This record gives C-alpha cells, structure tokens and sequence, in this order.
C-alpha cells in the first residue's frame, strides 16, 4: 500500500480538488436538455480505497448520468458471465486506428473494442440474452448496485428519452452492425438501442461511483461489502481497456501522462482506477474538445504527478 | 517482490523454453542474408531480475543484432539526455491509427511514436546533435554498455552494410520527414539514415540484453553495478510506449493478453520488462506475420498466464 | 451523325451481341429472390437512335427492375425542377474517393454524387417536397413514361417489399444522413426510404429502356414523340456524372476504354447513351465481381472498338 | 465545326480575356524564386484551331515552364511509343480517390494515374529507355518541337535547378516507388528524377503550348504542319486522363462545369482542348487554392458558357 497516512491524503485531495476547481474551461454538453441543464460550476471527487476507507469534497452527491463511464461497467459484467473468449467474437480489444467512434469495423468486421459506441452497443447484445428488456435492466442495475455496496444508483427517464428520440447516430450504428452480422443470432437491434440508451441513462454520484471504481480496483471485490462481484478475468480485461480506449480521443495522452486505468462521459464523469490502492469518481459538467471533463483531466495529472500513481512510476 | 524462490521461478523458465522449443511455425526474415543466415531453431531465454539474480537457458550467448529492439533504448537516451517536453516536439507518444509503419505523420505533422520507423529516424536526429556519427555512435554504444552492465554489445557492420545498401524504404522515409521540416533545423538528413542504420546493427545476447531489460525494470539502475543509467521519466516514458507501441501490429493484442512493456526486433529478439520483478530478452529467428518471434510470443503468454505478471493481474 | 446506313450497323449490333453471348461468366444477384429467381442465359440489346429507329436483339421484351439504372433518371428529374445550384446544395459532384458505396461523406458533409446510394437517396429527398409517397410515385412514373414515348414502365411490389424488408444498410444510411443534416429541414427520412426502395423496383424491358436512353441522347427531347422531357441542363448534368460515377467500382475503367456515359444496375441492366447518335440499354443477370453486367460489359467495348464511339475518339 | 466566323469567335476571346483580367486573386507560387519571380499581372490567351487558324491577346510570347502541364505530353509520348498496354503495367487510369498528390498507390501497387506526380515519374522511366538523360532529353524536346509545328520551346536551367535542389517530396516519392518495385527492371531512379525535373522546366510562351495542344485536339496532327505527331491511341488516352484528373483537386469540379479535356500547371498555365476544334493556353501565375490559374479557371467557365462546348453540351 502507497497511502500510509490516509488523512494526509485526504488533505491533499482537497488541495487538488481546491486547484482543479480554478480551471473553468471547456463546455457543458448540450446536445439534449437533460445534459443542458447543468451547471458549470459543479465539481465533486470522491475516494474509496481497497481498504473501505472512504473521502468526498466538492458536489459529491449530486445525481448525474453515467453516460459513456457504463460501458466499461456492462463490459464487465458480460466478461464476468460469458468470458473472455465468447465476449471477443463479437468485440476487439484495441484501440480503433482513426477517430473515436468514427464508425468502422476492424479487420475481422466487429467494433474495435467495448469502448466505442459500436462495440458497447454489441456488448450490450451479449448481457443476460433471451429475457425481456424489463428484466435486463433490472439484472444490470442489481449487478451496479453490487458494485456499488447498495450506494446511489437511480435512473433518468428524461436523459432515456432525449437520447432515443434524438439517437439517429446510434440507429445508424444500428442498422449498421446489424446489416454486418455484428450481432448473436436472433437479435432485437431496435430492442438493443432502447437497452443501451437505458443504460446510459443510470444515474449515480461521485460517492457510489467511486465504490464501483473501487471495486474494480480491488480484484472485483467490492470494498465496502466484501463480496466478489466481478471475476478476476472480468477486472483485468476491463482495466486493460480502460488504459488505452477510456478516454476518447484523449486515451493515447492520458495512458502515457497519467498512466492510469479511465473512463470518461459526456456528463462530465471521469471514472478513474488506482490498481489495488483506491476508485475514483471525477465530476464537472464542463467538458474540453475531445469530450472530456475539463477539471477531471486537469485533477487526473496532478494526482499522478503529486502521488506517483502512474502505471510504470517506479517504487 | 513476487519471485521468494528464485531457484524454483527458474524451474518453471525452463518448462516454459521447453514449451515453446516446440512451436516451429514462422519464417526467419530473409529482405538481408544477414538475417536469412540464422537458423530457426536457435533459440534462448535469459532472465535478469531487479535483484541482479541471472538465469538462461538455450542459444544465450549467440550474438544478434537489436534492430528495433533498439528504439526504446535511443528513445530512453533522447529523453534522458533532452526530457520528455524537447523530444515530444518532434514525435507522438501513442498507437499510429492504421497499419503499422504506414508512413504518414499525425495531427501535428509528426511520426506517431518513437517505436515507428518514421520515429525512430527523427528520434535518432536528436541524439546528440553537433558532433559527428563517429562519436554519436560511441556515445549511444558507451550508454548501451551501461545498460547492459558492460556485457556483451558489439557491432554488425554486413548487417550494416546491407540495410543501407537495401534501405530504399527509409530512404522515402528520410526525405518525406525532410520536406515536412520534421529534424531539427540544420540536420543531415542522410547522414542520420547513415547513424540510425548502425543503430539498427548493433549485436547483442539474450544475456547481455536482459540486463539491459533489468534496467528498465529497476527504476534505470542496472542491476549489476547499481549505478544509474537513464533518468526516471525517461524509463516511465519508455515503458509506457513500449506497452501500446512495441510489437509492431500485435502490439493492441499484446497490451490485452501479456499486459506488459515489449519490443520486438526482426533478428527475432523481444525485449521484455516486468516492472519492478526482471528483465527479459527472448530470441528464436521465426518470425510470425506480424513480424515477431514464434517462439517468444508463445513463451510470454504462458509466462503471464503462470506468473501473473500481467499489468492488471489483481495482487 | 455516324450511322450513314441504319441496316448494316443493325447487322453488327447482332454480331456484337452474338459475340458478347458466349461470355457466360459472372453470378446472377442473389441478396433477394426476386433477383435470385432470374435465368443467367436472359440476354437482351435493344437500340433507339436520336432519329428514332428501332432495333432488338434477345430478350428484350422481358421485364426486369432498373435498380439503380434509375439513379440518373430521378438525379434528371431533380435538377430539371430544381436547377442544378438547388439540387447540389445537397450532393456532391465527383467520384468518391475510394470503394463505391463506402459509406461517408465529402468535405462538406455531403453524398459524394448522386450515382452512389447515400447520394440517390438524398436526391430522392428532392422531388416533388411536400405531397406523399402517392404521388410523389405517379409523379415520377409518369415522368419516366415520358422519357420512354410511353413505352414499358411496370412496377415490381416483391422486389419492392423484398428490398424495403432486407434493407439495413440502407436504414443505416438514413438515419447518417439524418444526423449529418443532409436532408431539406421536415424531411421524413423513414418516409423517402420507402420512396427510394419504390425507385429502384420500376420496371422496364431493354426495349423501352433504350427509348428512356435515346432521349438522354437526344438533347432530352424523346426521339419517338419529339416532346421535351429534360431541360438541356438536366440532361448534361445526367451525362457527366453517368460518364465517371456509373458503373461503380469499374467507373474509372470504363470512362478510359469506353469513354461513354453509362449507368448499371444489379438486375444486369447498363443503361447505354451515345450523344447525339443513341440510346441503348443491355441486359444480362450475371454479374461480374463489381457488379457489372458481364456479357454487357463485354458489348460496350466491343461496340467501341467497332464503331470508334469513344467520346475522345478523332472524327 | 461550331465556329462559323472565326473572325467573330476572336472577337468573342477578347471579351472573355478582358473580363477575366479583372480577377486578381490567387497567389503565385513561391516555393522556388524562378515561380516567385513572375508579375501577377501577366495574363495570357492563345488559340489554334484545328484549322490551323491562330489568335493571341495579352502575354503570349513571354516563356513560362509547363510544369504539370507535361505529364499529359510525356505520357502521350509513352503511349505512342510503347502502347496503352505496356504502359499502363507500371501505371493507373483513374482520379485517385483522395488527396491529390497524397503518396500512396492503387490496388495494384501503381501511381493511381500519369497526372499524378508518383505517375509522372513513373512515366518518365518509360520513355526511350536504354539511352542516357541527354539523348532521353533531346528525344522529347524533338517530340514537343513537333507538336508544337517548331514554334517556342526552350528550358529553364534555373528552374531545373532549383526544383532538383528542393525536391525532397519527389526523392520521397522515388524511393517509394523503387522500394515498391514500380520502374522497370534495372532503371536508375535517381537518373530518372533529373530527367523528370528537366521535364518540368521546359518552357514554352502561350502561342506555342496552343499549338501542341491543337495537335491533341487534331487526332495526333499538328494544324500547322499536317504531319503526324502522336498515335491516335495515345491521343485518345491523354484526353480520357486529362478529361478527370487533369486540374488536381479540381478535376471533378472542372469536368462536370466545363466538360473539357484541360492540364494545368503551377506556372500558372492551363492547357485546354476542344476535341476536333481547336487548343489552347490560358497562362497567369497566380494560382487559387488548389494550384490552378484563377484567372485561367473563370476563362474557361465563361467560355463553355459562351461557346456551348462542354463535352455532353447538346449540338
């Protein structure tokens, strides 16, 4: 363990946080009203190390969606009850050669990886196959509140229904998968955006999300539980793409400045992993050009830079 | 530590040589007879921990030349002797989208990655500017001795000769990044050609290479002598690339399955690191079609599925 | 004009077609029945001079779909009620870069020409705004009976339901177009999809087919009623862009050895024009790799290097 | 023939050089100072019917290179000499699909067209091969004399030069192509790159390039002297090639509004052919975004819509 002194950390947390809360760059997205709304000014952090112990400053407990910061999420759930081997038939494990989500498929015709829009959409084909979309759901929100320790884990009808009725990039990727044979046999494509939109629309907060980090960074063991939630191949799978596609655009700059397993969302969500140390949850609606939270990313380096948290710092 | 008997981790080394001995498949590069000489059934493993605790097992001690096993090393000696912001003035720091050596700059104008050829080159440009590429080459050679604590580094100069003589490739490479004003101003093109060529013949042994692996893997301390060999940010940077950029195509394969930092030249050597724990070099001639070692791919992913090596392997 | 005697050149349109008769090459469309169901032997060349003589050969009496051998036709009709500046505000005006049907737009977000799907599905969007589906289809059908002197134009509902049924990649490019605003503001792209599917399932035989052909021929004046049906500007638009976006991938190859404006189908139809001289349309159901008539490929040269019709052939 | 009166077609020219001499945007091109050297103002205009009647008005006797404009005469050359098949084994006969110019080759490993500079080079390997570069050089300076009926050719050592001593982008690109096997068997590249900047630097006023592409436009004849210069074939196949990638990025656009067979240059000249009725040569240096003659390109606008001579215009 790095953190000898846990309420040390804490003082220095605050004192990023206190530094990060500076930067008011970037904008808030406003491709639908729900994402709108929010206010600039929002910027929560919260901890939750391997140990349990547990750390908020800032708007930690204000509601938001998990957006993109899912798909790591339901990617390992569907490793967790399908494997490795079966997830990949249908999903890469790289990072796609040109623009993030540009909407191509890689050699073998399949999204380049369960980051990407494309590829979280086939992955969410995968979870719990033959049920109605009622009981997806519900299996998937009883999995995150397992991540979660039973913390925060609500749901925005709104957000759900701006982003279908304004989806026509997701119908196209849709159709699109659909018409290359990117799905198992027998699949409702329309009933699979309708899941994934759902998806996208969970709510949580920093302080529940960063337990679901932590329980990512504690082998799929949830910190304030003790169970096992995720498998060991689940984790490591998942943390592995989080290095290198969880950050947008931004993950080839983010892997070699931060070096630290992430995922991001359009809702300003920054969901960070510190391998068997601690989970985060980074929050600030403003977001820069590539689609991350501005005072996340800035939070992220100094972290590392301060901590010596990075992949391959040596210690 | 993760090795408490070294003697019995030595044991399951040569179960996995064995192993992989059996695995026959590939084809020795054959663009120089230099390369096509080698036999495929040569084949040798050394391991040299952070402890400075040595072990081989096969052809350890034919010499062979680094090719792009040298790429992390010059880039390490660049950002050592120039720091991270200089030398990322003129090369990227992640995954080149498509293909790998497709000859094309990024957003900036710049090679992807020091691990591309394109990057190599303009890395080569940087080091050492102002003298000539007699004591450039002494230069990089006295620092490639420090690395590998003073053992085995010689030169092959038919290998030399042949890659210049044949070089028709990084010849357009040369030029291209010439015309796109990617060396630093006043720089020799032809003459780096000339530099980077001998780079690319410089011979080594799986075990002096290990050692130089170990120096990675120790912070950039050899571990043999104990003295410091390259800077920390220049080792972190190194490794960091070496994970996403070092295996040429299979390099996103890699990331996923080993999950730790490699590079692979087409003399059939893989520089491999375990943070903290060793430093290997793997060698066997038979290359796959992406261009890396048969044998050596092999023994990595039954090392990691074994050891538990893997850079997100929960311990 | 270059047919001096009407009768000897019949004579070698039969020699031409008796030669392209024995390259039995090439697989009958198969994604539908309706395409499947064809005879690969069917075999038909029917000729309409600008004069208005006719002359046939096979079976050029059997009904089949224009597919999209009717891109040019509604591209004609768009701009002849629209102009050209409106109805390219819209789409693009040259060959897509790289593979035909690629799936993307140009620098300014638009279908590269109207000869590829995403191009004849926003000019589908074009005509006749504001009135529904009906009569939208009379509109055209009755448009079409005009540029054949009221000759054969059918309609076929199987082909129809068949290709609405099965047509996820055309979806896919609805809703892409959608999102990139590609359509005129209040377009139901659901709505002109079925449109479009509509289109591409009218039928014609080789014998009125030719007719609709002589007219493009003809200034756009229909060669057996003398009645204006395309403005001058139409009809040049029309030719250039069949003259480098008709025949898909092979475009290229044709324009350089044929060197006459020209549009296939996948029924095997290749919609023929000879400026100032003819109109023609061959027909055979096996198609080759790039989905061109074989034996009507075979023809078109044939009839070049006979009768020296190259547009840059000296005269 | 479509010109009745030649006498009130001159007329006609006039007015349409005087109107285009009021656009005085572009930039001249300064890569190099004999392109620099060069007065915006110079404005040019020289007819050559097929007739062999003549007409100039502005600086049509001031020498200029032809640049560009030359690939479509050593290409015509190479066809005349060697034939469509044998030179087409080492070179394409299409638009490339993106970028012009971008450095990469078709399907077959072969420069997309001989309008491109990669297909440029690679024709000028073909030419009168066996002999050296100043036999190779007086060969095509007796050819050019020819087509131009012994009217103005010179060259420009300066310009030769200079491009030799600048042209990084082109020793790129003959390295690409030696490396990608595309010269024929034992040919000596960097020999071939001088003959092609020679090339590049012959100069010519408007008069005589208006003849040479008279003689294009005269099946192979040159007006002036009736004797034959070209091979029908390799007339035919020059004017295909110019017809869609003669202007570089605006090839599409160009023949789609102005239907004309055209070549430009980055001295600023634009040679342009009407099949069967005369040539021409539009000359002022400077240049719009795409490297093509402003005041040339709304010449040749205005004079199709004057004139009515666009390829598929209806007469």
């Amino acid at each position: 363990s790095m953190i000898p002194d846990f309420m040390s950390f804490t003082s220095h947390i605050d004192e990023l946080y206190e530094s990060a809360k500076k930067q008011s760059g970037g904008k808030v997205a406003d491709y639908i009203p729900q994402l709108a709304k929010f206010s600039p000014d929002l910027w929560g952090v919260s901890v939750c190390t391997v140990d349990g112990q547990r750390h908020s400053t800032g708007d930690t407990k204000v509601p938001f969606c998990l957006q993109s910061c899912v798909k790591p999420l339901k990617y390992a759930i569907a490793v967790n009850d399908l494997g490795t081997e079966y997830v990949h038939r249908y999903v890469g494990k790289e990072p796609s050669g040109l623009r993030f989500n540009k909407l191509f498929l890689n050699e073998d015709d399949k999204p380049h990886n369960p980051m990407v829009n494309a590829g979280a959409i086939v992955v969410t084909s995968l979870i719990k196959q033959g049920v109605n979309n009622a009981e997806k759901f519900d299996y998937v929100m009883q999995f995150l509140n397992k991540m979660a320790g039973n913390e925060y884990v609500g749901f925005s009808n709104a957000t759900f229904q701006s982003e279908r009725e304004s989806g026509d990039r997701n119908f196209a990727i849709g159709y699109y998968l659909k018409e290359k044979k990117c799905f198992p046999e027998g699949t409702d494509m329309v009933g699979i955006l309708d899941f994934y939109f759902q998806l996208c629309s969970i709510e949580v907060t920093c302080e529940s999300a960063s337990v679901m980090a932590a329980t990512l960074a504690n082998g799929g063991f949830c910190p304030i539980t003790g169970e096992r939630v995720l498998s060991p191949e689940a984790v490591r799978n998942t943390l592995s793409l989080m290095h290198s596609c969880g950050m947008y655009d931004f993950s080839g700059q983010f892997a070699f400045h931060v070096g630290l397993p992430a995922k991001s969302g359009v809702a300003g969500g920054i969901l960070l992993v510190v391998p068997n140390v601690m989970g985060m949850m980074c929050w600030s609606p403003p977001l820069d050009k590539m689609g991350n939270s501005v005072k996340g990313i800035h939070f992220c380096h100094d972290l590392v830079s301060l901590c010596n948290f990075h992949n391959y710092d040596n210690l």
